[PDB]
């Protein structure tokens, strides 16, 4: 549907976002059956929300379980006659809310908010019941795919494809908000700019049988424009235009007003302009160059549950190290992480959460886009994710780009079959911004047959680590010549997505070796040397902020430990590396060949 | 093994040089002063002594050198200059004359310098070692170059291929009557043992003490020697001394020799007729600083460690150790499983080429006759210890394509036809199982390398314990053989804690090395367990060694793991030398 973030005005929010509901497991798949949504919480046990419920009780038997959880929670209603309405920001992959013994609502997305209208259901003065079935569990139609194995016991066990571990449960925020009878439920904003000294901001909007009259509120309450209608443009006059350094952000209030309620929303956007010409990536209409990480939703003991102090920490330590940039890796962040990236002017590149898509990452199907693995089902439900994302992000000026997938195996016929349609599709969905598909190693320049259908070439290589194991020498020369093949190929902007080694923070070795601090400095630096020399390559993107959790191989030492920070946010040596380069160089330039 | 009744020529430092360029051979360095040299350490590998990345992983000629005075004390006896172990090649030089060479590398080679050298003078000695190894080399590799020469060794075994002098060098000297070849056997039942000689223009007067010069037998001949009426607590060793005599010289060579017998009964290894069980480690030549270097401080504190943690057994896994090792191993009494440097003869072990691994390119010819070389070279060498129990051709090889077991075979013959007193067998790698395995037939005791819960079934116990166990009685119904298990471990970060008992972390190594404890003790075949290895040792550069091999109970500056104290409990809360009665 539509999708707008509350915020408080004449309107209003109880957050439930409460930690300690009534946890319990359904490791029989009793729960549908025996209607647990009754009354009592059974043999329950104190969880806290936002968190995943994996990390949440040191019970390895827990982490694993694959199948059917069940949160609880009692709660009172204060808003009378307001629409009132229970949001999920995030329960990651399935999840059925019930309220008092009535189903209100579902859904099957992981990572996108889903919401629902509970006015005549509830009565604003007693208590109420809120019971939420999440599961857990990947086939090869979730976005991410996944496979479940059941065993000799019917035990379940859930494998996949990604690299991050497989944290579920409620995630970001539950809440209970208010409003009134006559809503804005729907808004879009698209900006232009000509020589950053005029142009004008196209609005449009969605009502509840209200009409619509906008004005455009300036960051001191200044009105600069107003409009009448459900549609058209309107002008400002020598902007104070969004840009990658500071972030100015104009604050669109809109009313639409019946013949007697009213409600009024303020919408902040910032006027920018991003597009590729080239080999350059504009935004507004200057070149570009990204640097900073991908980073994942991962902590300790919350999983990937959200929660304040990491992200002003996050963000103080990207602000520190000179990042100006990172990429939403494998799945939609929560919308804080936008709203901050908003403020403070930090280029986001979106990404969905299609990742897995590729079955040579080492009881696998044989055929990876066959009737029994991605089929067109596996398309419609990659359609969908596309939309919801970008229904939930389309008015952020931080995002620069929509990422449709990563790492996908495009070597077999029928990947572009799968791919084309929704490049088509989001195209004709967002035509405001860049589209990607991130790119995986082993379909280099002369094998895929993907990369044509998108603006920006995404690229992870790991030339030297995966391949040339402890090579420098040589990965310089792989490196460089695979650059200037895609350079030659398409002569699109070329953003570095993924680049980095594993390193036991503390392991040391004078002959800077693999998994030492020493290697990932040079590693990272040889890689540098040859970015700097190809006229394409518009940005640069460490793998990754800090180590983060994986499934148990004997690949993944604790997880994965190619961060340039620790799991508890400590810098190992390359960040004083990462740290001189990225602060070193003019913001938003690409160094001139050298330093 | 020389004793007398000489100097240690490898005390101090010795001239070390590179040879990038490949000039050496060809402008005769050894006949001059090494132009550009730097000191290095003798035993040591070469490799890790410098802190340079270049010199670490070279891949060509390394030219050693020292001047040496011949002692004035040796005028008319014969003069011989053995290098203990010079590592995969190596080419001796004495003053402007070429003397000898050997490609064995973990063996000992020996010539005789006497016109070569005057006694009283110094003499310079050069070197050439080389650390190259193809398919005929054992263990096997294959070296590729590229433009600008630089050449990029690539081989197929774990551990880094470390190479240089790695053993003591020695210059000895005997009368010219010496006692060349020596053999001794000896029987038990419910005995005595038989002696051998080959000498030059001498006889053969051997008598043999206890203790201290007390003879309790004697014998004058090459055969026989039978007479009056070491175990592995202990390990009592008898004095034999051999005399070969002359018209002007006698000489006199005392051979310490253990009485006893090993042989396999059904699914038993008798140890003077007594069932066994192994315990212990599968260890490594390996070290900090040194390289495979030998060192007598290190041998005194891992044979501490041994000695505290229960352990009665070791493998000197995938190369001859030092004949040191072996000395203290029958003066302790500690059972050693003694096996070449054939490993690597597989190409399935893939980090994540031939196209047949028994074909004519690779594995065919010089390749199996090497390897029946290497064979008679550490038999020559440790044929009378002892503490020698068993011995092993091969170290996990891919017995799969066609060809393996034509291979196997002829080695099988002729290795039990050198020595049939002691047990043979082949250590079989993990991907061949007992279906699939053509080969565990020819051996006597049948050695396995099991890592149910780490490489497949990664991390769960509940179903490695069913494959282990249904492999393992499966192994027993079908050869009915005993079965050692020489491997089993799991990589273990030394810090690494975790609550959930996953994979790295001490607690997985404890709950891993527990399971497969149980699964051992329900199982009436396994005559033996080894963990993997003892401490932590230095390997090649892959994705899957985080700084080396992390399947250690000890790190690599022997430091205890979690499960060190665990394997303490259960091998010294056991009897010595019995399993527990299914627990
Ligand atoms: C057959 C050739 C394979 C080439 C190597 C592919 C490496 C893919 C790297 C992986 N790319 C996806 C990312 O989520 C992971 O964290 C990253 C990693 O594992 O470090
Ligand atoms: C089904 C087989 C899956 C792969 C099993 C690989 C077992 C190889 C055993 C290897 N054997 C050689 C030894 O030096 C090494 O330490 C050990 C290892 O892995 O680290």
């Amino acid at each position: 549907s539509h999708m707008l973030r509350p915020v408080e005005t004449p309107t209003r929010e109880i957050k439930k976002l409460d930690g300690l509901w009534a946890f319990s497991l359904d490791r029989e798949n009793c729960g549908i059956d025996q209607r647990w949504w009754e009354s009592a919480l059974q043999e329950s046990r104190a969880i806290a929300v936002p968190g995943s419920f994996n990390d949440q009780f040191a019970d390895a038997d827990i982490r694993n379980y694959a199948g059917n959880v069940w949160y609880q929670r009692e709660v009172f209603i204060p808003k009378a006659g307001q629409r009132i309405v229970l949001r999920f920001d995030a329960v990651t992959h399935y999840g059925k809310v019930w309220v008092n013994n009535q189903e209100v609502m579902e859904h099957q997305g992981g990572y996108t908010p889903f919401e629902a209208d509970v006015t005549p259901y509830v009565i604003a003065g007693k208590s109420v019941r809120i019971t939420v079935c999440v599961n857990n569990e990947l086939n090869w139609q979730t976005i991410p795919p996944g496979m479940v194995i059941t065993d000799e016991n019917g035990k379940k066990k859930q494998s996949y494809f990604h690299d991050f571990f497989n944290y579920a449960g409620i995630h970001r925020s539950v809440m209970l908000y208010t409003t009134p009878n006559t809503w804005v439920d729907d808004i879009t904003v698209v900006t232009h700019v000509a020589q950053d000294c005029n142009h004008a901001s196209v609005d449009w909007q969605v009502v509840a049988n209200g009409d619509v009259s906008v004005e455009l509120r300036d960051a001191d309450q200044q009105v600069v424009a107003t409009g009448q209608g459900t549609s058209g443009t309107l002008q400002v006059v020598n902007p104070h235009l969004w840009q990658p350094g500071e972030g100015y952000l104009y604050e669109l209030c809109v009313t639409a007003k019946s013949q007697t309620e009213c409600d009024i929303y303020p919408l902040r956007v910032g006027i920018r302009s991003v597009a590729v010409k080239g080999e350059q990536f504009l935004i507004n209409h200057k070149p570009f160059y990204f640097t900073g990480f991908g980073r994942h939703e991962d902590a300790d003991l919350r999983g990937k549950g959200f929660d304040n102090v990491l992200m002003v920490h996050d963000h103080a330590l990207m602000d520190w190290i000179g990042a100006n940039s990172y990429r939403t890796s494998h799945y939609p962040y929560a919308e804080e992480m936008l709203d901050w990236a908003d403020e403070h002017g930090i280029v986001v590149i979106d990404e969905t959460a299609a990742v897995g898509f590729n079955l040579s990452l080492g009881n696998k199907p044989k055929e990876l886009y066959s009737e029994e693995a991605v089929n067109g089902e596996t398309q419609q439900a990659h359609l969908q994710a596309i939309k919801e994302l970008i229904a939930r992000d389309k008015n952020h000026p931080s995002v620069v780009m929509w990422s449709i997938a990563n790492e996908p195996d495009t070597r077999p016929q029928g990947a572009r079959e799968y791919f084309a349609p929704l490049a088509e599709a989001t195209r004709k969905l967002d035509p405001t911004r860049p589209i990607t598909c991130v790119n995986v190693m082993f379909c280099d320049a002369h094998t895929d047959t993907i990369s044509d259908l998108f603006d920006v070439l995404c690229l992870n290589r790991y030339y030297g680590w995966y391949v040339q194991s402890g090579d420098l020498e040589t990965a310089e020369k792989v490196l460089e010549k695979e650059l200037l093949a895609w350079q030659e190929k398409l002569h699109q902007p070329i953003i570095i997505t993924e680049y980095g080694v594993d390193t036991l923070a503390g392991l040391h070795s004078m002959y800077t070796d693999m998994w030492s601090e020493e290697y990932q400095c040079a590693w990272l630096d040889m890689y540098h040397r040859v970015f700097d020399r190809v006229s394409a390559v518009v940005g640069e993107q460490v793998w990754n902020f800090a180590d983060f959790a994986t499934s148990q191989g004997i690949l993944r030492v604790g997880g994965n430990k190619k961060g340039i920070f620790t799991r508890d946010r400590k810098p190992k040596s390359a960040a004083f590396l990462l740290q001189k380069r990225w602060t070193g160089m003019n913001f938003g330039e690409k160094p001139q060949q050298g330093g």
